[PDB]
């Protein structure tokens, strides 16, 4: 049973939009709307939408298992060894938003601070006391982000696995000599650095000229979640402000993937007339290239829907209705909507480039989807005993429980925490994401009109 | 009665170090140490300080009197008009953190987020929908570190004012022509950029070149707060850990203003001999350059104590008895004390320069000493029906309650909120902060090995 499992025997529920019966579903905690900072939703007049694995959920660990093949094949044929072609995808192994260290070969899992909460090895968990041999504060710098690479989402949970896996395969072949910085054979040296760079630019390569969105396409209901409440929900939005879309992807593949997303024998319910996706946008924006896109961003581009070619120029005209873009700024979206970033709901996968950079840059609203946050409820739900022990007892009975705790979830612990500390994932969710769940379509259960409410923050002297 | 007031009235008391005493004492808001994350005062091996408005708190308004008349004195002197001669210092229109806005001419009280909270153009207090016209989204991008200056110290207290001073006297002058980003004097632009530039030179150059330091050194009674306490808890921590100076100022001026701390006819306590105040600590180090001093520093130095001045060349040689440094970086402190950032104890009052990065680049435990949260638990303490009526409400009964709460404190309201809305210095606190309290000496009431507990946090869905 994985998260996405959970997503698509929701996603296979018929929507009930009797009032009370929509009060009694949001009851669930699956089914919740979580919130960090007060929201009223009258206020909001534009609904902003991200793609993949927001809009369109990869099922788990089909399309992982499918990204670490390719990119698996990808490193054999640029020189990686054959061994290579024995791995196989494991999803009880990664966690996401670890930190890969390049200097050292280690995946961490560390807390808001820099703090080592987790430090594997390849698959050998290193233990507080011999961690300090490299992180003799048990500590790393954010701020060194040419060392430190942090694996922000669902996109790069097959090379999270695949790092451990790289580093397992050098360290316990006989033809490597295992160093501090990576592994010598014979008259080569490859860092670690060097070793994650390839991967890198492995996954790269698989997105970007590889097979992935084919292989993906031409299997859409083994690789993508499809809910017939989406159309409802998308309906219902544009009835009380404007609606659009901003993703990273190119059209053609977007195209694809959000008419598969809207192939239903009807509209947004039973009994409608079924009508193409791009009518349930008042604009939509590809190539968005986020997070540069919340900065200076890029030029803005007409996209050719018949070709699938950029127009050639920068679009100096108006929005007109039918017209795709490419590139631009989060400005774009508001001068073409008269929207100020406070109007915004910006629904969105990516802590980072999607989150973190449009509450930063523009103070945009926002909400975070988090698709293992399906599974994770289940977890904390039926193992909160564990946890309630753990914080009953806040010394090496809470080293046993903290390891237990977190095995359920998976070698590398929860999304959001090890025992009683936070990750970095969820502080960022915290500070961040005003609203968060399992699935943006939470929010079809809530009314035109509600007000997310989180309670004021005191400081210790103001208690 | 000033926050450094209160502070005086506390040091003027002899400490009575009966258990039971202390444990009575650290009761009142005013003697306690408040806590953001947990800290085990027992794994504290250094105890790091640093100067200025630390251990010496500087004497309020005399002190940003002296800087305010010493700034405008050389801005007249570099060719600003005679009228500036006219401005008096007023204590009551700035509090600290507030941010200038470059571009506008703007003082913003701003959240964690960039969210306004006030905004003042001269005295002009620009209500909601009239700063709509320069902030659209009601909100500033923090990460423009070129147009955004936030007045993080007790040290900018004196610019905030005489910002808001010469913005005022050019509007209602009517030789100047006001515009959008400055004054026209005839053929003349004086931009508010540029005229900040010239506020901000002309306070560097009343604490480098001009007479701030004499003047404060020839009166010290009237400017520096003076604890006999002090001596007493600095020689408690140097029974259980290391101790260590590390202050931006200059070796001069360090020994004047610590010769006068330590001067009684006693040492750490009456009766016991006098001892340099030297002898407290294990390192001592002077023009540190914080932040810089937490990334790669700059080259270490001896002071050649006998003269004041740098012997000649980056010093190679161990820690020895009676050497000082200058310059460095934070790993001399790790390296010369065998001391790892965790191990550490930082006491520092800028939030920036101490604590954030010390936090966040090394490791550091922190301790933030807020001057005026001495004055500040008085309002918040006897004003506090004001406050809660407010949290009852949570329309323009709660824009007229914020208001009256708000000038409680003073024209620019409290540092850490306005009404229910928390300021960026207040989010900074409580997230850098481990420790905070109106004075360092708090921590002579809690015992040599206390537990300092804050409560684990929950995600929403966690609750
Ligand atoms: N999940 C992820 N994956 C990959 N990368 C990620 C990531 N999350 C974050 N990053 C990036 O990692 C690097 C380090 O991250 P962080 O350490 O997270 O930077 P921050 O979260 O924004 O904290 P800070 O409180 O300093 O930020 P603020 O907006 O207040 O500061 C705004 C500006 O003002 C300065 N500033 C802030 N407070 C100040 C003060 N009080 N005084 C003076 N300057 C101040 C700051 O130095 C800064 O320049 C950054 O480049 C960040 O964008
Ligand atoms: N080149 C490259 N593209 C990625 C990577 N991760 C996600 N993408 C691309 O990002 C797009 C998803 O954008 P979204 O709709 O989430 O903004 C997809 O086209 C996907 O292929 C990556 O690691 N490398
Ligand atoms: N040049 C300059 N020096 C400052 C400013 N603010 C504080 N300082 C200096 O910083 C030193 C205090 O350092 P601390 O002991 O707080 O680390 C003092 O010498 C003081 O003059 C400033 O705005 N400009
Ligand atoms: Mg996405
Ligand atoms: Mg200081």
């Amino acid at each position: 049973t994985s998260w996405s499992d959970r997503l698509q025997n929701a996603a296979d529920m018929p929507a009930n939009m009797d009032k009370h019966a929509l009060k009694k579903y949001r009851r669930e905690a699956y089914h919740r709307v979580f919130v960090n900072r007060s929201l009223a939703m009258e206020k909001i007049k534009c609904f902003g939408f991200n793609m993949d694995y927001t809009l369109a959920v990869y099922k788990s660990p089909e399309y992982e298992s499918l990204g670490f093949e390719l990119t698996v094949e990808r490193l054999v044929s640029i020189g990686y060894p054959q061994e290579l072609l024995s791995f196989a995808y494991d999803s009880t192994f990664p966690t996401r938003g670890l930190v890969f260290d390049t200097l050292y070969g280690n995946l961490l899992k560390v807390d808001a601070y820099g703090n080592l909460l987790v430090c594997a090895h390849g698959f050998n968990f290193i233990r507080g006391p011999e961690t300090r041999e490299q992180y003799p504060n048990k500590f790393i710098q954010r701020d060194d982000t040419e060392r430190f690479y942090i694996l922000n989402t669902l996109f790069n949970l097959p090379e999270t696995y695949l790092l451990a896996c790289l580093v397992d395969f050098f360290t316990n072949c006989p033809r490597y000599t295992s160093c501090e910085t990576g592994f010598k054979d014979g008259d080569l040296f490859m860092s670690y650095r060097s070793m994650f760079q390839d991967v890198r630019d492995a996954v790269d390569w698989v997105h970007y000229k590889g097979s992935l969105k084919e292989k993906t396409v031409e299997n859409l209901e083994k690789y993508v979640v499809k809910d017939g409440k989406l159309p409802l929900l998308l309906s219902r939005m544009k009835e009380v402000g404007k609606v659009f879309l901003a993703t990273n992807s190119d059209y053609k593949y977007t195209d694809k993937i959000m008419t598969y997303l809207f192939d239903f024998p009807h509209g947004p319910k039973p009994g409608s007339s079924h009508r193409p996706w791009q009518s349930y946008f008042d604009l939509i924006l590809v190539d968005a290239r986020k997070p540069l896109f919340f900065g200076e961003g890029t030029v803005l581009r007409q996209v050719d829907t018949k070709t699938g070619k950029l127009k050639i120029g920068t679009y100096t005209g108006p929005l007109q209705h039918g017209i795709v873009y490419s590139g631009g700024s989060s400005d774009t979206i508001c001068d073409l909507l008269g929207a100020k970033g406070k109007d915004i709901l910006y629904i969105g996968d990516h802590i980072f480039g999607d989150i973190l950079k449009s509450k930063k840059r523009q103070g945009w609203r926002t909400f975070l989807v988090i698709p293992e946050l399906a599974q994770e409820l289940h977890v904390w739900t039926d193992k909160s005993s564990l946890f309630e022990e753990l914080q009953s007892l806040d010394q090496r009975r809470i080293k046993k429980v903290t390891h237990d705790m977190d095995m359920c979830y998976g070698m590398m612990g929860s999304l959001f925490r090890s025992g009683s500390r936070q990750t970095l994932f969820a502080s960022q969710v915290m500070r961040y994401a005003d609203l968060y769940a399992a699935s943006f379509i939470n929010l079809l259960y809530y009314p035109f009109s509600y007000l997310f409410r989180a309670a004021h923050v005191l400081m210790p002297h103001e208690s």
